[PDB]
């Protein structure tokens, strides 16, 4: 999954979570390998937020819960089919690897990981992924000051499709993105990286009129890794974890430009993922 689905998904459980009392234990099933979770209270109160291609949920025990229990983070990410899902309690979905259950008063609920290929992970603390970059959505001008400052980096030396998945330059961006991405400003996909992102480096140096009169029509790469997913975040609504999924998915499929299109041009980059892109694929393409 790419980043505007993990920002998406985390809306989802904090919009949905925000009234609810969770209580008992998180409930793992038998064959998930991921972890148990050590966590126990009457009373706790769940959120989320995301960051790139991870999501984070915090539990949060509410006044006067017992037994005593800190507040415990866990990050996540998805895989192909992982999922959340607000479901009543007797209706668990078959692959809900990760169960939290809402205490009375009211309909009695579960929050459930829901995962049938079992990709998807977990891990016990609110580390975000070490190396991982900046998020792309939630932290653009770190993110382009994280690119800038590393150009130097080998990273760099791979064509510009490759370097776009390098997560701890482009945390969010997977298949679908890239190949939007570079198709908005038709850059071959086996360009060098550093070849494209050069002249980017070294605010307030240019005013907002002269970024009107230069940049406005002219986005560059950097940018774009920001904006076209944020199309995507707000084309989303609210529609994650509702039964909209139909709707949703036909206004995706309208919105893509390149990848998978008709007449568009696919090459397997060094990891066997397949770039699509429009015209010249580039110097370094195999």
């Amino acid at each position: 999954p790419e980043g505007p689905e993990l920002h998406l998904a985390s809306q989802f459980v904090n919009e949905a979570c925000r009234a609810l009392v969770f209580g008992g234990c998180v409930e793992k099933s038998s064959v998930s390998r991921n972890p148990e979770v050590p966590f126990e209270s009457s009373a706790y109160r769940i959120s989320a937020s995301a960051r790139g291609k991870e999501l984070r949920l915090i539990l949060s025990p509410l006044p006067g819960a017992q037994p005593q229990q800190e507040p415990l983070a866990l990050v996540f990410r998805f895989g192909m089919s992982g999922s959340f899902q607000l479901v009543p309690r007797e209706e668990l979905p078959r692959h809900a690897h990760l169960r939290f259950y809402t205490a009375p008063p009211g309909p009695r609920l579960a929050l459930c990981f829901v995962d049938i290929r079992r990709f998807g992970r977990w891990d016990l603390g609110g580390k975000w992924q070490p190396g991982r970059g900046p998020c792309v959505l939630q932290e653009y001008q770190q993110f382009r000051e994280s690119v800038l400052r590393n150009l130097a980096d080998k990273a760099f030396d791979r064509p510009i499709c490759e370097a776009l998945l390098d997560q701890r330059f482009f945390n969010g961006i997977g298949n679908y993105l890239r190949a939007e991405i570079l198709y908005r400003l038709k850059i071959p996909p086996f360009e060098k990286a550093r070849s494209v992102l050069e002249a980017l480096q070294q605010s307030p140096e240019l005013t907002l009129s002269q970024k009107i009169r230069t940049k406005l029509q002219n986005p560059d790469l950097l940018e774009l890794c920001h904006s076209v997913p944020k199309e995507v975040v707000q084309l989303g609504g609210r529609g994650y974890g509702s039964e909209s999924g139909e709707e949703d998915f036909a206004a995706f499929r309208a919105w893509l430009r390149c990848y998978g299109m008709p007449g568009m041009s696919s090459l397997q980059d060094r990891h066997g993922r397949t770039i699509w892109f429009q015209g010249d694929p580039g110097p370094l393409a195999p």
